This record gives C-alpha cells, structure tokens and sequence, in this order.
C-alpha cells in the first residue's frame, strides 16, 4: 500500500489535532493540552492537563494524541517547528494532571487495554538514526520500559497501529516495496509478539483484524495489483491466505475502514475515485454512487464500529461530509448545507496525447456560463515526480479564480503515481523527458482543443514541480505568459554534483547520482533548467522563496534568478528595442510560515502578479 491513509500519515500550513475519546475532546488551546466536554459549552471551558513550556522547547505544538482506555493517562506527541526532534509526553489524568514520563524521538505510539487492568504504552524510536526499537511502558507499579523488538535494518521504517476492535497491535516494519507485520495480543500484551510472515522482498501487506480472522491488504504475487485476503488468527502464514476481494490494476488504496460485519474500502483508479462496502460473511459488494465533481477524499482515521464517515472535496468545492450509515443504506449531504459550486462547474477528466504516444490524464474544470467566443486565462499545475499524485484538496485561492472566469488544469504527468507504479517508473531522472513529453502535450492539447492561448496561459509549481516548470521555460517558453514558483527546484545538477553536505537519501533513487556516474551527467544535463538557460524570451516569474528550507537550497534558486536576469539581458542587449523584458520577481521570505495569514497573503502577491502580467482588473473579494 503506497499512499495508504495510515502509511502517509506516518510517512504547507498547520493542521489541527483534535482527538475525541470518552466524551472528551483533547487538543491544545495556547500551547497547553486541555480537555473539553464533547460539545464545547464556550470556547473557554476546558480542563488544563499539561502546559507545553514544561519541556523548554521552541514553538511546540501537538502532533497527535492517543488516549488510554482507562483515561488514567494520556500520551501526546510534542513536535516543534524549525527543528527535527519530538517528545512523547504522558500525563496522568487524576484530580491533578501531572506528567510522569516524556520519551524523545518517538515516531508512533498506542495504548493497550491490558488483562491486568493497567494502561500499557507501546512506542517506537530510532537509535542514532540507525534502527528502531519497540518498548513497553507502564505507570502503575512503575515497570519502566522493556525493549521486546529491535528492527535491525536502517532502510526499514517501523510504525505501530491498533486494529479498530483493539484485538491486536500491529508492529509494521515497512519499506517502499516490502513490509512485515507482527502481532501483539490485545488481551495479553506481555506475551511475545507473533510474526505473521517473514518479509518477502517486493510484497507489501497491511493487517486488520475483525472476528478471529485477519483481513490482509497485500500485493503478493503482483505489485501492480492489490487485493484483500483472509486468514485465521491461529494460521496467519502466507500459505493460508485466501483471496477475498480483487482490485483493478494500478488502483490506489487510500483507506480501509473495517466494521463489525463489513469492510469499506476507499480507492482511486486513474483520476476517478471509488468507495465500496464489502460484506465479510455474505458476498455483499456495492460501489457507492459518487458525484462527478469530486476529485479527492478527506479521511478521518477515527470511526465508530457502525458508521463510515468520509468527506469529498475538489480544488474548488469545499469538503462535503458523508457517511455510510451502516444500519440504514448510506446517507450523504449533511442537511442542506451545500455550496452552488456545482451549478456552473465543469469537472472534466480529459486525456493528452504525449509525443511518445501515451494517454496522459489531466483534469480541467471551470465555469460553464463563461461565454465560449472569448478565452479566459488558464493556470495549469504539475508535479510528475516522487510518485505523488497532484493534490486535489480545496484551495480557496482557486475558487476565487474560477469564479472570476479562470480555467484550472491539473496535469498528472509521468513521475507521479496517478496511473500506478508504471506511471512513476517513467518520468524519473533517466526518463524525466517523458515528464516534459506529457506536460508539453497537455498544454498543447488544451490549446488545440480551444481552451486558452499562450498569451493567457500560466502555470504554478511547488518544489519538485519546479523542475518541469523551469525546464518548460527553456523548452517551449512560447506556451506560457507567467509562472509562479513556490520554493522551486532548478539547478538539480549544481545541487547534487556539488555534494558539499547534502544528505540526499531518496533523491538519489529519484534523481540519479551525478557526482559518480557518466550517464547520470549526460541525461540530467538535457533537462536541468539551470543548464539549458538560453538567452531568449521568457514568461514572467514570481518566486515566493523561503530562506529557511533544507529540501531547497536558497543558493540554488537565488543563483537561478540572477543567471536568468543575465540571460534575458544578453537577449535584451541583442534586440533591445521594444522587446518587453519579462518581469522576474524573487520575494525572499524568512523562516517557515508561522500563521495562515502570511501564506494566504503571499497568495495575494501571487494572484496580483498574475493579474498584472495579463491586466484583468481585480476581483480579490473573499474571506481569507
């Protein structure tokens, strides 16, 4: 399971942390862990549990909260900004909440309802970035900790997960391609763990339990195909797994909600998304009727044993709440609370014809009442690397564009994982030219199909997406008028061969090692924007660069801006007489973005830059 909801959550702007357990809602209200009633009376009525200063950290916030079944203790992950370490703090919930422990560097942790009626904490951390340990901490008779597992492979992550029925605690040793799951008896955690199946290189599997039967999500036999399997808890060996549900090729399992008698499975195939309820005992398999305007889920990894809440969203419509009303027959729209985004939107799944003849899916969607004769500005998105899908979350800075007539395009080029591993195998450093072979063809297919013209075509990118952005500026700059870049990545070769002190763990497997390979010099020099900067006419650029960033060198892009200005000046000096030099802006912003306001006002700086290079008046009336 590649981008699974439990995997990606343990794999821009801050997110809230709000765990509801036992009639109380745990969160921080001013760097101070509190607990309020199930439905808050006032925004000020809450019980103070732990103040975050008592750790002497800089800008600490809650990462996740896990509550003991007895509620006698609460574990919280304290993680700060502009740092790398964290701390899992444990507070005793008595008539005077006090801290009794604080373990650092803890990745994941879960509580275990113990047969001896004692809250048992399981947690995991790395010893000198070398390998993971799993301990057991109790706080009643002060049994201290107990290492009972030690994964010895540094290349393997280790995360804990509790089955919804709390029957088993899964110790999940994981790799990008290989996994291995152990089981802790939820009815006696002190028993040694049980290995389900020794890892098999290439075989991923994730284990959920229901009623004495282990339901196992795996791609055994074929990595491109995922599938659900069952086995008895007494016989969990791989030779005892029977197929139970078959998924299409290259589907993306993005969540699995196990229930007392069925199993809900949230999937994504191509750009289409599906959810279907699978009967455990019976053969019930019904695929729910999804609305066409939806382009992505918003999952909440907390659910009751008889209802399946989920949430649909697109880059234009705010998230809409849903639930498989289990005992009934699935409700949807909460009350009548709905936005008329659908009244005029045009969510269109389209395909592009790349130069090497492969269908490239791209999602375009705009107002339908917009008269057809005129053409409105087009803003396309791209990433096409790391196997990541292009994010379809709701962005308020995009609704205001479509409301003003804009045309939005989401180009899911190769390098991403929309069409599976096959899509990600292509568009990597050895074949990144395919990423351009799709991004260029996507824009051309839009123009050929009469959507917008290069005078009104723009694009935005982000970090790794800036590679295909700057390359297109040196490949075919006649297709774009303006470009906005957010912490972009331009001189890939002058960052990698210049191996002063870059960690570069996964970047080698994505962008090949150029400092010790000839083939990893020729091909990377073909598309690296810094190496194909030729003095020509360019689109306008607005870079909202962050000074404090380790994935993006400030030198690597500040040097790109000046070299870009020297290149256009040489092209200017050649034909400097009405050439109209493009405006190139670099808005250096210090530190990671602290509040929602600064990022949402750099939004305004990006939108105003686009409306300047096109001159489309100004419609910036909106909330935040």
């Amino acid at each position: 399971m590649d981008a699974f909801e439990k995997v990606r959550t343990k794999l821009y702007e801050i997110i809230n942390v709000e765990v509801k357990h036992g009639g109380f809602v745990y969160y921080q209200e001013g760097c101070c862990l509190v607990r309020s009633k199930d439905e808050e009376a006032d925004n000020d009525n809450y019980e103070v549990l732990f103040n975050l200063e008592e750790l002497k950290l800089d800008q600490p916030f809650i990462d996740c909260i896990r509550v003991a079944p007895d509620e006698k203790y609460v574990a919280a992950k304290i993680r700060t900004e502009d740092s790398e370490a964290s701390t899992c703090v444990i507070i005793k919930l008595s008539d005077q909440p006090v801290m009794e422990a604080s373990f650092p560097n803890v990745s994941s942790f879960e509580w275990v309802k113990d047969e001896e009626d004692e809250d048992v904490l399981f947690y995991t951390f790395q010893r000198n970035l070398r390998c993971h340990d799993v301990y057991r901490a109790t706080f009643g008779d002060n049994k201290r900790n107990e290492r009972f597992y030690t994964e010895k492979d540094p290349s393997y992550f280790v995360f804990l997960y509790l089955t919804k029925d709390s029957r088993f605690l899964t110790i999940n040793i994981m790799n990008k391609t290989t996994s291995e799951v152990w089981l802790i008896d939820g009815l006696s955690p002190w028993d040694p763990p049980v290995l389900i199946q020794k890892r098999i290189h290439g075989v991923l599997y994730y284990v959920e339990h229901r009623d004495d039967e282990l339901y196992i999500l795996t791609n055994v036999g074929e990595p491109t195909e995922f599938k659900l399997m069952r086995t008895a808890a007494d016989t969990p060996a791989i030779m005892n797994w029977d197929l139970f549900f078959t998924m299409k090729r290259n589907t993306k399992v993005i969540d699995l909600d196990m229930f007392k008698d069925h199993c809900v499975l949230f999937l994504k195939h191509s750009n289409l998304l599906y959810v279907n309820v699978i009967g455990l005992a019976d053969d019930s398999v019904r695929s729910l009727k999804l609305p066409p305007w939806a382009c992505g889920f918003i999952m909440d990894t907390n659910s009751d044993p008889k209802n399946c809440p989920f949430q649909l969203c697109s880059p234009i419509r705010p998230p809409k709440y849903y639930t498989y009303k289990f005992a009934e027959g699935k409700l949807f729209e909460e009350t009548g609370h709905e936005d008329p985004i659908t009244k005029t939107s045009r969510v269109l799944r389209l395909e592009a014809k790349s130069k090497d003849g492969k269908l490239v899916p791209m999602t375009v969607f705009h107002k339908t009442d917009s008269e057809d004769l005129q053409k409105k500005p087009l803003l396309v998105h791209v990433y096409g690397a790391y196997g990541m899908d292009l994010k379809m979350n709701f962005r308020p800075e995009r609704r205001v564009l479509v409301d003003d007539g804009w045309i939005l395009a989401y180009c899911h080029v190769r390098g991403g994982g929309e069409l599976g591993l096959q899509w990600h195998a292509d568009g990597r450093l050895t074949k990144k030219l395919n990423g351009l072979a799709d991004l260029e063809a996507c824009i051309k297919t839009l123009h050929g199909q009469g959507f917008s013209q290069p005078s009104l075509t723009t694009l935005t990118a982000f970090s790794a997406g800036g590679v295909l952005a700057g390359a297109l500026c040196n490949s075919n700059p006649e297709l774009v008028r303006a470009v906005t870049l957010e912490a972009p990545f331009l001189d890939v070769l002058n960052t990698m061969m210049d191996t002063t002190l870059p960690l570069t763990l996964e970047e080698l497997e994505e962008w090949g090692n150029p400092s010790s390979d000839e083939k990893h010099k020729n091909y990377i020099k073909r598309y690296c924007p810094y190496q194909n900067i030729k003095p020509q006419h360019y689109p306008s650029i607005h870079i909202t660069a962050y000074e404090n960033d380790e994935r993006v060198p400030l030198k690597g892009i500040v040097s790109y801006t000046e070299k870009l200005k020297e290149a256009i000046a040489e092209h200017a000096k050649d034909t400097g007489e009405g050439y109209q030099t493009p405006n190139i802006i670099l808005d250096i912003q210090p530190g990671g973005n602290h509040v929602i306001e600064d990022s949402h006002k750099k939004i305004t700086a990006q939108i105003k830059f686009l409306y300047e290079e096109l001159g489309l008046d100004s419609t910036s009336v909106f909330e935040d």
